[PDB]
């Protein structure tokens, strides 16, 4: 058994590695065209991979879009052990109830463009600093982005995948399109794009991406969000649990 | 015992995890092959030539996706047992008089190309319906070839001739007879692409034989892997690349090949 796996394993891993190339290597064909013009501000968890993040933002440049920043969400963020902290120092409602909620309206308004009272600089760079100053967020490097994407990691082994799932929902409407994308994984609870599939709200509000550690996931996250700024159609792809097929089928 | 059995599920976790990514992969290829291959045969026709060997999802994938690409194919002509098994010379010269003994293959290669493509060259005469009609039926009536459509097939700008995967050592003939047939095509139109399944980069097989010979392989552009999505959109790919740009490639995963897909 163990001669015949590992046999099996080693020939399927030269095999992905060709169709790989291949999908890196017309990528940019792929996609060409469906960012023109668009800003992209990029969200991720504690648990995302810096790889799958690195590549989302190369294939939203050859769609032909730009990042406007990588905005960290911290442990402490994610573990939903400071809501009335949040508020203490910074709230939506100082801009023109769960952590979710509260920080994704915060952080819309802050970062994204309504499809609405313009939000001036200092009121962003105000925000981004009591964030950042209470533990909230890490930011690189910022301007007003049209869409965003929400990374995440994979499978979560135990209310972090609810409160990231509550944050992008938020996060939709403030913008012309959220995508929640995760890796291998993520389609099952108790994770964020698991979350999200599994309540019929959430599920028509924002995009899913659940095989970010794929090449196939990492262009889909571009053509997925591509259909939400233009067409305004939400759809749940990849290879787990809820995913309707592996990319858009058009 | 416990060591083995934790063994036996990491790597029955790794392979089942290897395998849902190639099937993505396949799917996700079928998906967007449309959009990677949009408007690179526009205006162009296609004649297809397959061996026995070859299968008909290999070639229906790639007439699919000449026209996804804004082609179109005129034809699909089949090599029967008696053509790739290149015995038959002498017949076939006897045939070629009448529409040094030269190989098989070339003599096929050089008649079919006259009268299936269209020479890059504006002053070569048109072969009328009724001479290709003509040199059809004949080698047809010979046992060289099988032709779909039977009733009017037009004149094609380029060419792609599919074969299977791998062959046994002892069907060199077939390798060769093909991979001259495919080379005397080339200089009668725009550009030809000889492709076949996994296995056809080694020798004796046709696509083998071609990278091997150095006059070949740059006269010819190659596919090594048409059984799987990325060869067949390579196909169309590299096509473009003979037609408009004059330029040759070798491509797949196959001993020869420069790469996957084209740069």
């Amino acid at each position: 058994q163990i001669d015949r796996l590992t046999d099996q394993r080693d020939a399927l891993r030269e095999k992905l590695s060709a169709a790989d190339n291949f999908d890196i290597q017309v990528g940019s064909r792929i996609v060409h065209d469906a960012l023109v013009g668009k800003s992209v501000v990029i969200f991720r968890t504690p648990d995302a991979h810096d790889d799958d993040i690195a590549a989302v933002s190369k294939i939203v440049g050859q769609a032909g879009g730009a990042v406007t920043a990588t905005v960290s969400l911290t442990q402490e963020f994610v573990e939903a052990n400071s809501a009335e902290k949040l508020r203490s120092v910074v709230n939506s409602s100082i801009l023109p109830v769960d952590q979710g909620s509260q920080a994704g309206d915060l952080l819309g308004i802050a970062l994204l463009s309504n499809a609405a009272p313009t939000v001036e600089q200092a009121q962003r760079d105000t925000v981004l600093a009591a964030l950042r100053e209470t533990g909230f967020i890490t930011y690189q490097p910022i301007g007003t982005a049209n869409a965003t994407v929400v990374v995440t990691g994979g499978a979560l082994s135990t209310n972090q995948g609810v409160s990231v799932a509550r944050f992008a929902a938020a996060l939709a409407p403030r913008g012309s399109g959220t995508l929640l994308a995760g890796r291998d994984g993520s389609a099952n609870r108790p994770a964020a794009v698991a979350v999200t599939r599994a309540d019929a709200d959430m599920a028509a509000e924002i995009s899913t991406v659940d095989d970010i550690d794929a090449e196939p996931g990492r262009i889909t996250v571009i053509l997925a969000l591509h259909d939400l700024i233009n067409g305004g159609h939400v759809g749940h792809y990849g290879t787990g649990h809820g995913a309707m097929s592996v990319t858009v089928s058009q």
